[PDB]
């Protein structure tokens, strides 16, 4: 297909947003190289940033902050590790990111990833996921994938890192249909939550194929590629919420909904793009999937789906 | 650590076996490059092997046959795609391999892998998995890993593909202990196999963390890395077995039993290294895990563990 710079010129009329997306794709390429040659002798995984040997989750953090600084179009930046925004000396967008989302899977050479969401303005609080101008994730697997969506452009677009160091468009997703595949996150809640239990028993009883790796990036990315599936992460009386709206859930909600899917956040039967983000470290629960499978989620968990039921 | 060539000079005294492992490690390096730049734009994932242009599982197939031919120490070779052995014009070893395990997850950038087992002599039938002189798997993820074990050497060894194009020893596994992590393969058999259902309900009832990706290479490799876990694939009256002993189950059984684990193959509560391989396309069922978890598998499925109970 065609290149990323060529795609961006038609997706958005904002050249600042185009420079930002270019800087995120270059940082994704460098993180992909750092993970490739990471030394995990020590159960921890190390690589060198400049003159210091830290962990992969920290080399990615510093590489993403570096890319935002030198894009000159970033006002605020915030990482999941330190959930307090920081000024990057630019202006245009505010970017929040999870540097590497795969804590218990880097040593096992599983697919891991980076999540980032882009907000316009000067605030990372008192916003919603619908105010996002762009969102994306870089997936570090056998291939290196840059999966993005821009508000001013239709669909969710996947870019492949080629041998020459450039990005090439390889798939545009605009419809997520029906199928039997599920990723049950937080299954320990099938104990204090009878609605979640009955839902999981539906999946297990209808012969849904199981695909759960523990990392959110590949578990949600597979829905966009297969154009089918359900992801669920549900809280319980004894199990507390661990996903973040700013760094993880809200950006992924845009990638999923722009590809023809739906989300159900904070147990309030609305999209994750409509849940107010009051603090950066705000937690939540979520369901991702096709419209049909999200309807079933709300019917099982709440009684009815306000948006999609009959 | 130190290199693979240096490891091999100390692991086995047979210089021909060392050349074979080197040829398999070089083929693993080349396949890792082909998967990285695969164009899954069409209905499959394609790359180049010389002039003709094929799919990735076919590019891997021809690369391993080529590596075995030009190693000069291979008598018979056999691929999962055409389960009929072929003569490679050498003499020393017979190699059976699964070129790419996980073609159903390549478009979703999940981790995939190659499996191969190395047998002495001139026949790939009327053998057992214990007669293997070496077995290994190459894991294609964010990193590229060459995981092997040799009959004449203790333990299962991990090799990381370094920046210079060489392999470096990074982890030696010799003990697989106890923990709560499971990979439930063929979960559709929990309907007409009451023992499998009771077993799966035990796993879910003890709050085991779930990690099943669909590809066996990463699902079994995580047991070796975490030194914990269970993998199960159980047949039923309505669900038939799809795993192959020669290309998949027996080599992984050596990798699993080396490093401190155990296996329970077929319906016979014995090791997979002790199951006679009569035809190349022979199918089977398996359980991989720690000695404690394999004991529980045989107790739940058959009543008692002849090797580990009491």
């Amino acid at each position: 297909g065609d290149s990323l710079a060529e795609f961006l010129v038609e997706a958005t009329p904002d050249p600042k947003l185009r420079q930002l997306m270019m800087s995120m794709a270059e940082a994704t390429r460098t993180i992909a190289h750092k993970v490739r040659t990471a030394s995990c002798a020590g159960t921890a995984c190390v690589n060198s940033f400049g003159d210091e040997q830290l962990a992969v989750d920290m080399v990615a953090d510093k590489l993403l902050f570096e890319a935002l600084k030198y894009s000159h179009v970033c006002k605020l930046a915030c990482s999941e590790e330190v959930p307090e925004p920081v000024d990057m000396g630019g202006e245009g967008f505010c970017v929040a990111f999870d540097p590497l989302d795969g804590s218990s899977i880097v040593d096992t050479n599983f697919a891991v990833g980076t999540i980032f969401g882009v907000w316009p303005g000067d605030k990372l609080t008192n916003i919603t996921g619908r105010e996002q101008v762009a969102a994306g994730m870089g997936i570090y697997g056998p291939r290196t994938v840059f999966c993005i969506a821009l508000k001013d452009a239709p669909g969710c677009h996947e870019f492949l890192l080629m041998d020459d160091g450039k990005w090439m468009h390889v798939k545009e997703t605009t419809h997520i249909g029906e199928g039997k595949m599920f990723a049950p996150g937080n299954l320990r809640a099938t104990f204090d939550n009878p609605a979640y239990e009955r839902l999981i028993n539906f999946y297990l009883g209808e012969k849904y194929t199981l695909r759960y790796t523990g990392g959110m990036v590949p578990d949600v990315f597979q829905i966009i590629v297969k154009e089918k599936g359900v992801f669920t992460n549900v809280t319980s009386p004894t199990t507390k919420a661990k996903l973040r709206i700013l760094f993880e859930v809200a950006p992924l909600a845009l990638l999923i909904e722009k590809a023809g899917g739906a989300s159900s956040c904070d147990g309030k039967a609305v999209s994750a793009l409509d849940i107010p983000i009051l603090v950066c470290d705000q937690r939540t629960q979520i369901c991702y999937g096709s419209i049909g499978e999200v309807r079933r989620f709300e019917e099982y968990m709440y009684g009815t789906s306000p948006r999609f039921s009959e």
